[PDB]
C-alpha cells in the first residue's frame, strides 16, 4: 500500500538474481509442513551454493544441555590465527549448514581462519534462548578441547546473516554478561541482522513477497522463536535493551539498501559509535535482504564477504 | 542508558531555553490531579507566550455532536485568502488556546490568514477519535457559516504541533476519506508530529526527563488517548495505515533534531515523496521537541513558524 516499489529500485545485478528460474524445483509449499518447507529451502539453496571453495572439512557432534549439536569445521590452512563461528540465517525456522555452505567456505578462504558452522536447533521445536545456549556450549566445548580438535581458540569471532547475525551478537553479549571466557572475542560480523526494533522507517517502507519480510511475516517468525511474550524485552532478543555502551567487541555491520531490517543495522551502528565502541558500517547499494548467498552472480555479495573477512583479520 | 547525551548535543540557543528559570512558579505537580497539571502548564506557558503579535481576536462557541467547543479567531487583515485551523499540542492531555496563543498569533501574522484555534476536548475525558470529529465539525460549521463570520473558507488548512500535528493530518485525511467538502484543503503544517510508529531509530536513541518523551511517557499519553489497544492500528491514529499514496494535501513537515519522534516525520516525508505527494521536509538543527513555543528567544523557533506560513501561502 504505502511501500516503496522495491522491485523497480533494486540494482540490475540484484534483479538478475531475483529473475533467475530454477526449473527443476517444485513450487514453494506455502501450505506444506514446516518439514517440507525446510526441504524445499535446502533444495532451492543448492544452486546458489555451487562452486564453493574446496578445502578440508570436518564434522563433529558436540555436547549441549539440550543434547548433541552438529558442527562443521572448514580449515583453509594449517596455522589459523583464530576461529570464526558462523550462525546461519533463515528466520530461526529454516536453514542449516548446507544452505550456507558457500558463504562459510568463502569466509574461510578470505580470512584464512578456521570457520565453524553451528547447526543450532531450529524453531518452533526450539524456543529462545535455546539456540544461543547451544552456541555458547559449542564454543566453550571447542575452547576446552582446542588441542584435540587442532584449532586455535585463543581468539574467536561470531559471524552470521539475518537471524544468524542476531545470534552472533547475542552470543557475544551472553559471553560478556555471564563472565564466560571461551576465547577472546576479537570481532563480530553482522550481515543484515535484526536486533529488536519493533517498527522503524525501513520496516514501514520496505518488505514484501520478494523477501518474506512484511510486518506479518516478521510477527510469524517472532511467534515461532519466543516461548513467552515477556521474552520480547529480553536483552538477548531485543539487544537494544542490553547495555551497548561498553565492552562490545569490534562489529562489522553490513546493511542491505532495500531491506526493512536496515534500520536495525543503522541503530546498532549509531549506538555503538556514540559510545565509542569499535565498529564499522557499510551499506551495500541496490540489495535485498539475504543477498550474501549470491556471491557467484553478484559482485556486491562477494564484496560483502571479503569486507567482513577483512574486518575480522584486521582485529588480529 | 544506550541513549545519546542530548543535553550536550543541543544548540546553545536551545540550551538557553532549557536553562531558563521561572522562580515565581511552584514546582511541577507530578503527583497532583490532571486538573492541577493542566493549570500548572497553563501558568508556566504564560512567560513563553508574552509579547505575541497584536491583532483582532474573537472567541466563539461552535456546535459538535459531542457538545459546543470553544474556538478563537485571529484576524490579521481584512482580506484573508484562506483559513488555517490550529490544533494545539500537549500529549492529548494538556494545553488549550492560551498555552499556544503566541504560536497562533505569529502564524496568522506571517501567513496573513485567519487562524482559528480549536479547543478540542482533552483526554482521558475524551478518547480517540472524539477530538478529530470535533475539529471536522467545527471546520464544517465555519464553512457553512463563512459569510456570517467574515472568513474565507474557500481554501483551508490544518496546522499543529506535536499531538496537534497528528490531529492536523488525521483531520485532513478524514475529510478526504469520507468525502466531506468543508473547503479545499490547501495545505497542512506539521511541526514535530507523531503519526503512529511504535518504535524507531530515534525513539531508541533519544527521549528523557528533559523532554518527557521516554518510552514510558509515550505509552502513558497513548493510554490516555486510546480506548483500545486495537485503536493503535486505526488509519486516524497510525496514519501510516491510511493510504498516503494519493490525494494527500501539501504537507510541510518540520523535524526537531534531538526528538525521539523525528523518525515519524522522516517516515511521513519519505512516504509522501515516494508516491509523488506534495510535501517539504525541513530539519531544525539543535532542537528538542516542543521548540515552537520559544520563538521570542530562539531564532530557530520563529523561523519554523515563518517557514510553515510561507509554505501554506505558496499553495494559494
Amino acid at each position: 500500500e504505502n511501500k516503496l516499489p522495491v522491485l523497480d529500485l533494486i540494482s540490475a545485478e540484484m534483479k538478475t538474481v531475483v529473475n533467475t528460474l530454477q526449473p527443476d524445483l517444485p513450487p514453494w509449499p506455502a501450505t506444506g509442513t514446516i518439514a517440507e518447507q525446510r526441504q524445499y529451502y535446502t533444495l532451492e539453496r543448492r544452486f546458489w551454493n555451487a562452486g564453493a571453495p574446496e578445502m578440508a572439512t570436518r564434522a563433529y557432534m558436540v555436547p549441549t544441555k539440550y543434547g548433541q549439536v552438529e558442527t562443521r569445521l572448514f580449515c583453509p590452512q594449517p596455522d589459523s590465527p583464530a576461529t570464526l563461528f558462523y550462525l546461519h540465517g533463515g528466520g530461526f525456522i529454516l536453514g542449516n549448514l548446507d544452505t550456507h555452505d558457500r558463504i562459510m567456505r568463502l569466509l574461510a578462504s578470505y580470512s584464512q581462519c578456521t570457520v565453524i558452522g553451528i547447526d543450532y536447533t531450529l524453531s518452533p521445536e526450539a524456543r529462545f534462548p535455546q539456540a544461543i545456549e547451544e552456541i555458547v556450549a559449542a564454543c566453550c566445548y571447542f575452547h576446552q578441547q582446542a588441542e584435540d580438535y587442532q584449532i586455535n581458540m585463543s581468539r574467536i569471532g561470531f559471524a552470521g546473516d539475518s537471524a544468524g547475525a542476531m545470534l552472533a551478537l547475542a552470543s557475544a553479549l551472553w559471553l560478556r554478561d555471564k563472565q564466560i571466557d571461551c576465547g577472546k572475542v576479537a570481532g563480530v560480523l553482522l550481515w543484515y541482522g535484526l536486533y529488536g526494533l519493533r517498527d522503524s522507517v525501513t520496516r514501514r517502507l520496505l518488505g514484501g513477497v520478494w523477501d518474506g519480510l512484511t510486518q506479518q511475516d516478521l510477527q510469524m517468525y517472532e511467534e515461532a522463536y519466543l516461548s513467552n511474550d515477556a521474552d520480547r524485552e529480553s536483552p538477548y532478543y531485543c539487544l537494544f535493551n542490553n547495555d551497548l555502551t561498553r565492552e562490545v567487541p569490534p562489529c562489522f555491520i553490513a546493511g542491505a539498501e532495500f531491506d526493512p531490517l536496515l534500520d536495525d543495522s543503522r541503530l546498532l551502528y549509531q549506538t555503538l559509535a556514540a559510545h565509542q565502541q569499535p565498529c564499522e558500517f557499510k551499506l551495500y547499494p541496490g540489495t535485498l535482504h539475504a543477498f550474501l548467498h549470491y556471491s557467484r552472480m553478484m559482485k556486491t555479495a562477494d564484496e560483502a564477504l571479503r569486507d567482513g573477512a577483512q574486518f575480522f583479520t584486521a582485529q588480529l
